[PDB]
């Protein structure tokens, strides 16, 4: 149907906007602390601590399959990256501090992304 095509173009345009948002958020992680999944070979107990691991490569895979239906879903995954790190790692660690900085700087980006998603539709 033509309706299904139009909805698919909307998903595509949302995907385009989320790709730009993702690139901007990942720039706020110049250390690349959040680039890849935590390795279970190197942190064997991780899944005892963290039930829903997340990282920017996993988000990029979901995005490229057009797996985010709305900005809320995308935000949920970004907040898992931050929140998981702030639970597993202590306040005095380079990891935790990296997450706080990503959260604060990412907030700016996400605030305008929300306006753009409402604005364009």
């Amino acid at each position: 149907s033509m309706e299904q095509v139009a909805m698919e173009l909307r998903l595509t345009e949302l995907t385009r906007l989320l790709r730009s948002v993702l690139d901007q958020l990942q720039d706020k992680d110049p250390a690349r602390i959040f680039a890849q999944p935590v390795s279970l070979k190197e942190v064997p107990d991780y899944l005892d601590h963290i039930k829903h691991p997340m990282d920017f490569a996993t988000m990029r895979k979901r995005l490229e399959a057009q797996g985010y239906k709305n900005l809320h879903e995308f935000e949920e995954d970004f907040d898992l990256i931050i929140d998981n790190c702030m639970k597993y790692n202590a306040r005095d660690t380079v990891f935790y501090r990296a997450a706080v900085r990503l959260r604060d700087q990412g907030g700016v980006v996400l605030r305008q992304a929300r306006r753009e998603v409402d604005s364009i539709g």
